[PDB]
């Protein structure tokens, strides 16, 4: 997973990062068994007058892209709990705080993927659990 | 619509930004009356030497790319409308500033967004035009 | 192309960064006769703390993702072949310094593009030719 996060300027302390961060690698930790080195968050400042909603700038909004490679949600009961469970985490650090905030999903070709220039294991195979509990890729044919 | 807008340093003023997305949130607000809030544009400073075009730093280049989350465009002259209307809300802030610029638009799943941490509702229904009336996401069932 | 490199705070001198934009621009330009223009890289420098790998903060990083938009890969062995030739050009400027890294791609509809204002001529053209000689839009 790949995590954009644009915030007001100094909103997050590097240990709010790393429990929000901590907390989104924990819904694919959990719910999908994937590597946590697989889990990406980037965290952007973006200064006053740079966020603008429906033509206004809005100085305490949180906004957050992310791509999903790595797997296909294929029913509308899954994507809704991915949305739900998403909300989940973030709720207390950017809701409980004041913030007004948004969220989108792209997913993307697993096939165009490469991590320290390896080519990912299949989902669920014996490989991938082997990346997930070294948690790093290794080289394999 | 999710807006990035990638800019030489300083090249607008906050004044010059509020008016852009206006024009910008213009575009869907005129011909389908969406909620102006779903509307957004993140403008991100780029300093010299770090846009390449063609290999070579442009460091007078405006790079937009932008997904559209909330509808799909169904037919080709819909699609080259979009463009062709687009391209005239820019061009009084970029071409016609003298600056080089390209866009594109990426089409992202409608069911994999949340705003305030909300289902936006289905397009065109009586929610729809509620959420656009008072220019704000309402909780409902 | 639309290529977004994320690194560590000046990772990457200008000089760097022109050799590795030509490196990724001679990707296309050599494979496909692509014009130079349509390559964009943009380089963002991340500080310390605001990159975080599985949970922790990972300031030796280098994160790449792009668009394609111009066309679309097939066949897997083309697929494959991009992926590979991709590492090759990044190598010497990341894999070699030490640097942790990661890529991928996603493909974008060929018809909700523009450049300068114009609709790029189609795939393998005689128009594309010409834009790819000039190296730039002309209008036609
Ligand atoms: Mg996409």
């Amino acid at each position: 997973p790949y995590w954009e996060i644009f915030t007001p300027e100094n909103a997050f302390t590097p240990d709010d990062k790393e429990q929000l961060s901590e907390a989104i690698t924990s819904i694919y930790v959990d719910y999908v068994n994937l590597p946590r080195f697989y889990v990406v968050v980037l965290f952007k400042d973006m200064p006053k007058e740079t966020m603008y909603v429906g033509g206004k700038a809005n100085n305490n909004f949180v906004r957050i892209r992310l791509d999903h490679i790595a797997r296909q949600m294929e029913t509308a009961e899954v994507r809704a709990l991915m949305m739900t469970v998403a909300e989940e985490k973030l709720a207390p650090f950017i809701k409980e705080r004041g913030y007004d905030w948004e969220i989108h999903i792209d997913e993307t070709p697993m096939d165009l993927w490469r991590t320290q220039g390896l080519v990912p294991p299949p989902p669920e195979s014996d490989m991938e659990k082997l990346w997930a509990k070294e948690n790093r890729p290794i080289p394999y044919d």
